[PDB]
């Protein structure tokens, strides 16, 4: 089949329009190996979303791809017992691995790994009221911890990532805080942002809980929590079993041990397969000169494009970790439209701006990377004026501002509105029904 | 590693929970498995009747399955940077052909995530905010709470007990605020009758009826109780999917399954391929002539064994329900936990529960295996433990299987007075709440 059979036969039975098919490049892949990927009509692009993210190392690595198999084959995937050779292993190689870990669960999505994380928090304290920022994953209750509020049906606070809110809420409500989770933003923030955010939890005896699903191994090999920020409790999920279903929430010995009196289960959280992968995965990551070599090829291609965005007089703003770094630009069409251009030419940019090198990579494939992305972006500014500011400039603050608001909930002003939404929330969390919870195992009524 | 209390000493310090992962279970770890058995640190051989928990359905390491889910892994890959794959839109083309109700269908990695998919969808479709719920559907609070007869202001969902009068009463009086009814299938109190009537009230009242087949779909038949002739609009599946390896389905009503672009609903890994070539790898298996049919033999076999042995004792009970998932009931809920755990010593993995899960690699000599463990074990226990084995005859006390319904799953079988005040009370709730409080809605509906 070539594209247009396979999305109309998909149309029919499968794709949700603007998710599978609308809101990606026109190809479907049918095979893909290290940085390099080959459609249904055999063309072939170097991979820049990392599998949108799921992947670490690069496609079919052959150690996991190995390890996987050989669990298959020689052994079983999903037993009648859940534990396993396996995932003990797994588990100690992690708790070693993990200044945090003293236990670690699994799962299958990342989604549900944040949910255990919230539901052991709970459990292990007793307490109601998470304080949350960033995605956590599709629930309506991570979605809408992304905004800044309180929602009294679901115990969730959004901080929107600002410590001043932090410290306003844990003074007002700390005792009733079971728990604070975090996704990492490491282009707005450093890493001391979330060692203080850390230390304030510590101060009121408050879990702090770092979601690392996406950042586990791209801002560093042990992910924001290695780096040095301590934490109660990290979540990983995307890169850990490179591109296979595997999560895991690790952390301190008795909110993991709330694992029976929470309730949580799950059919495939025993699934041999993966964990022989995740293992796999960080023998990988802890050989000599594979991460930084992994990061050399991502500071070459963000080099690379932020230089061809400022040649071409484009205020930007290029920067991140080496392994998830953002291209942050005037509007938000010119992306899109560099990175649809950028397909003609053989690559699959992140059309969310976040580039995603993975280990595989080498000079070839990000040059390739970077030629396409000097063609695509001088088609799109000679066709499109209009759509790109070329005057040289720098971006505003004002965009800069906006843009975290937009693309992660992140109230990083300190005025009128911002300081309005702090003391809202605040009044709606501490004047409220208390006789009203949300629905929570155990009950705390 | 290598023996039994060495892993869990091992996995006590790092990773396990101490009653789901240990105390709960038998004390053995499986090393590997294939077909109908499985063979512990120790080398230990069993029989396998948990169907791993009912993940599996053809047996372990089925050579069809490892065949497809090798190949993808090692000669394509596992998930691209498309969501769309070839293998996925074969795997949907074949589903949609397969059954009535599947005009579109989703993919996901749990059965709590395809029942709270089939949830969020049904929500996004219709624009309303309340789901009516029987059974089991997964681990969270809104799930759990459900399986509980009552009303939950706080998750939008009415528990109802597989209650017929209480799902008419509801659907009369707030109907207009139900997005969907899902419902786990128990076949072992109702028939396929009841099913039919349930889907037939919520159609009258424009209200989708979603059956949660994750885990009767490959068991209650090969195409579920759905299959058996009882419409609904949403199907989730899960247990047996892919024989172990993680997928889970949502299939239904093209506008129910549209809703997923307005729903919000994503992840990571629902592209996976591996799981979706071994899913077409069972469906395959399920359609070859005659593979389950002896499943269902075997299944015969050993519910009919058991029922002997049982009998042969003087212990009371009740064995029935579909041959791929029949029950063990009996006059307290320790005998059966006793008896099985006591068979682990002459290897069998009997299901704890009492459900009992053959799969498509059992032969005569498996089932027999496991009758003659049965027959031993029993034997034992009722010597040892004349307080919970009772040895005198006759049959189940209506008041027995009442309870156990009611413990089991939640079933209100009874047409007493505290049932019907119980239905009258929830909906009393339900209609004179305040209205401004609603769940936290994806779309938003106020
Ligand atoms: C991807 C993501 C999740 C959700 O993980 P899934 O496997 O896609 O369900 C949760 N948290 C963060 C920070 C993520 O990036
Ligand atoms: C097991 C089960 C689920 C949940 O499936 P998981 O894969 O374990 O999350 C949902 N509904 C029913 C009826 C089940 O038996």
């Amino acid at each position: 089949m070539n594209y247009r059979e396979l999305i109309e036969r998909a149309r029919r039975t499968t794709a949700a329009e603007e998710y599978d098919i609308s809101g990606r490049y026109p190809s479907v892949i049918a095979h893909a190996e290290g940085a390099w990927m080959t459609d249904l009509s055999g063309n072939r692009y170097v991979d820049l979303t990392g599998a949108d993210a799921a992947v670490i190392l690069g496609y079919r690595h052959p150690a996991v791809n190995e390890a996987i198999t050989r669990q298959i084959r020689d052994y079983g995937t999903t037993f009648a017992s859940t534990l396993s050779v396996p995932r003990v292993e797994l588990a100690e190689r992690m708790c070693e691995r993990y200044e945090c870990a003293e236990k670690v669960v699994f799962h299958k999505t990342g989604t549900e790994g944040t949910a255990m994380a919230v539901r052991l928090a709970r459990a292990a304290t007793g307490r109601e009221l998470v304080l949350s920022s960033g995605y956590h994953g599709w629930h309506e209750w991570q979605m809408a911890g992304e905004e800044f509020g309180y929602q009294q049906s679901t115990g969730v606070v959004g901080f929107g990532y600002n410590e001043k809110a932090l410290a306003k809420m844990l003074e007002a409500f700390g005792e009733q805080v079971a728990g604070v989770i975090v996704s990492p933003e490491v282009l707005y923030f450093d890493l001391d942002h979330y060692r203080r955010m850390s230390a304030l939890c510590a101060r009121y005896d408050v879990p702090f809980m770092l979601d690392e699903v996406y950042t586990g191994f791209r801002a560093g090999p042990k992910g924001v929590h290695g780096l040095g920020v301590p934490a109660d409790v990290v979540v990983l999920g995307k890169g850990l079993a490179n591109g296979h279903s595997l999560a895991a929430v690790m952390g301190r010995r008795d909110i993991i041990d709330a694992y029976d009196v929470s309730g949580i289960q799950g059919t495939y959280t025993r699934e041999v397969p993966p964990m022989a992968a995740a293992l796999a995965v960080f023998e990988v990551l802890d050989t000599p000169g594979v991460y930084e070599h992994a990061e050399a090829m991502g500071r070459r291609l963000a080099d690379g494009m932020r230089e061809i965005l400022t040649g071409e007089g484009i205020p930007n703003w290029v920067g991140g970790p080496a392994l998830m770094f953002d291209v942050v630009l005037p509007n938000d069409d010119l992306g899109w439209e560099i990175y649809k251009t950028a397909h003609d030419f053989g690559v699959y940019f992140e059309d969310s701006g976040t580039q995603l090198v993975t280990a595989a990579f080498d000079e070839a494939a990000v040059d390739h990377a970077l030629t396409a992305f000097r063609k695509a972006t001088r088609q799109v500014v000679a066709d499109r004026p209009d759509i790109a500011p070329t005057s040289g400039g720098e971006l505003t603050e004002e965009r800069k501002l906006d843009f975290a608001e937009e693309a992660f909930g992140g109230l990083l002003r300190d005025d009128e509105r911002t300081n309005a939404l702090i003391d809202e929330t605040i009044e709606k969390v501490v004047n409220r029904d208390r006789s009203i919870k949300p629905v929570l195992f155990p009950a705390q009524n």
